[PDB]
DNA sequence: CGGCAACGCAC
DNA sequence: GTGCG
DNA sequence: GCCG
């Protein structure tokens, strides 16, 4: 879909990053929403009316947007702070987030150089700091298949009958990816259970994870690993590759989850509250019994998902498809 | 005005 | 408990 | 920022 309100949308999408990297996420939330339905509309806007009319767009939004339209400008770039760059660039760091940007800065750092001889590091800040280019390319969705398939390997090596399966933007279909998420199961219920410790271990000695940024986090009974690894031969590139097992159950909600997109299962989530039910990762559950004071005194009741499609179905919604989940 | 999800891990 | 993804 |  043509965006028709190109010189719009990209001085807006600057001002949504000032935002983002100074910490007001909620704010650049909406920005990213509302410039989102801006490319995508069906042409120029050119009233003030009119673009109140796109849900995501309220009077403020749109009074930005006929302020480019009609003046060809938006003022409020040019009272940016001149540390954006600065903090944009920290915050690309993998373990660094704008607070810590900011206190780099207020440190005087501008650059990575700075960062790498001065700043006090945090493991995964230091590993995210020696793969910083590398990190910051999206693969091509090629490469991203190699890695799942290379998980996928060791997995089965244990066990012929685990479902491997790579998420996030890959399986959304995108060209290239920013990482790669490969979810493990079995369908008998329980054999992925005692896989994922020994996969690692596998993937490990064989030279594949180079480093690790949290080796295991338990989430209930799912089990996720977040770290690096590189394919072998020559010039190939360190990537980020998160593994996480779950069991059968969970499977449809935790691939629902996993592959977004992020605004995706917020619509998700929202939509599944209208109705009186919760999602997570683990599963669509009837909404939690609250007291007198509306707080969590006993959890909802997991209504059982076989298959993304039963989730969809018990919200009452039309099954869609991973590459239409951008939003 | 408050919600926009909730959570585990590193520190 | 803060910060981060 | 947007929305109820
Ligand atoms: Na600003
Ligand atoms: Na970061
Ligand atoms: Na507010």
């Amino acid at each position: 879909a043509t965006n028709h309100n190109l010189h719009i949308t990209e001085k807006l999408e600057v001002l949504a990053k000032a935002y983002s990297v100074q910490g007001d996420k909620w704010r650049a939330l909406g920005y990213a929403k509302a410039i989102n339905a801006l490319k995508s509309f069906h042409k120029p806007v050119t009233s003030y009316q009119e673009a109140c009319s796109i849900p995501g767009i309220g009077k403020r939004m749109a009074e930005k947007i006929i302020e480019i339209l009609e003046s060809g400008h938006l003022r409020k770039l040019d009272h940016i702070s001149e540390s954006v760059p600065v903090l944009e660039l920290f915050s690309n760091i993998w373990g660094a987030g704008t607070k810590t940007a900011q206190m780099w800065y207020q440190q005087g750092f501008r650059s990575l150089e700075d960062i790498r001889s001065q700043a006090s590091l945090t493991t995964q800040q230091a590993i995210g700091l020696k793969h910083y280019s590398d990190f910051l390319e999206r693969m091509p969705r090629e490469e991203a298949t190699e890695i799942e398939q290379t998980v996928q390997k060791a997995a089965q090596a244990f066990n012929s009958g685990l479902l491997c399966v790579a998420c996030g933007s890959y399986r959304r279909g995108k060209a290239t990816c920013g990482d790669v998420d490969v979810l493990i199961t079995h369908p008998d219920g329980r054999s992925h259970r005692g896989i994922f410790s020994r996969l690692l271990d596998s993937l490990r000695q064989e030279g594949f994870l180079t480093d690790d940024l949290v080796s295991q986090e338990e989430n209930g009974q799912q089990q996720k690993y977040l770290g690096v690894c590189r394919l072998p031969g020559p010039g190939r590139r360190h990537r980020r590759l998160d593994i996480i097992v779950v069991p059968y159950s969970e499977f449809a909600c935790a691939l629902l989850y996993f592959t977004g997109s992020a605004h995706f299962n917020r619509s998700m989530r929202a939509l599944a509250k209208t109705k009186g039910m919760s999602l997570s990762e683990h599963a669509l559950s009837t909404a939690v019994v609250r007291n007198t004071h509306g707080c969590k005194v006993g959890p909802g009741r997991v209504l059982p998902t076989p298959t993304e499609k039963d989730v969809f179905r018990l919200l009452g919604l039309p099954y869609r498809e991973p590459a239409e989940r951008d939003w």
